[PDB]
């Protein structure tokens, strides 16, 4: 299988809060690779405890249709 | 940063041996994500000890131009 793991700061540039059937959720959009050609971005739902300005690690399978993480693990990173 | 980690069997379908300035190298081509839309594939050089039929974990940054792993870690997996 394939696992993509991204570490990024959740901020105004890459994170939005949306209404869902499960209430307010943050959704982050992160680059799936680098360049020296446009970079593809994957989206993942954040757990409720995550706050704007947190650094997080998003890890899991990604599905392409648009790129979405599937059953991601999201961890808060501390500095 | 972004790290892509793939576990796959090195076989006739996804691995070739090529001449390089550093002698014979195996190069594996692995899918960077899944689908239900074509899947992008990344390539990585295998360490010399890897053999056809081995299962390996390839982990590292990937660069798009074509997708190549950058300074990948390659580990043999045992069953």
């Amino acid at each position: 299988g394939t696992i993509i793991t991204v570490t990024a700061q959740a901020n105004e540039k890459n994170t939005r809060t949306v209404s869902t059937a499960k209430g307010d959720k943050k959704i982050i959009s992160v680059p799936l690779f680098e360049k020296e050609v446009k970079v593809a971005y994957g989206s993942a739902f954040m757990p409720d405890f995550i706050q704007m300005g947190d650094t997080v690690t998003v890890s899991g399978r990604v599905q392409a249709k648009n790129y979405n993480f599937v059953f991601p693990t999201v961890e808060k990173v501390f500095i």
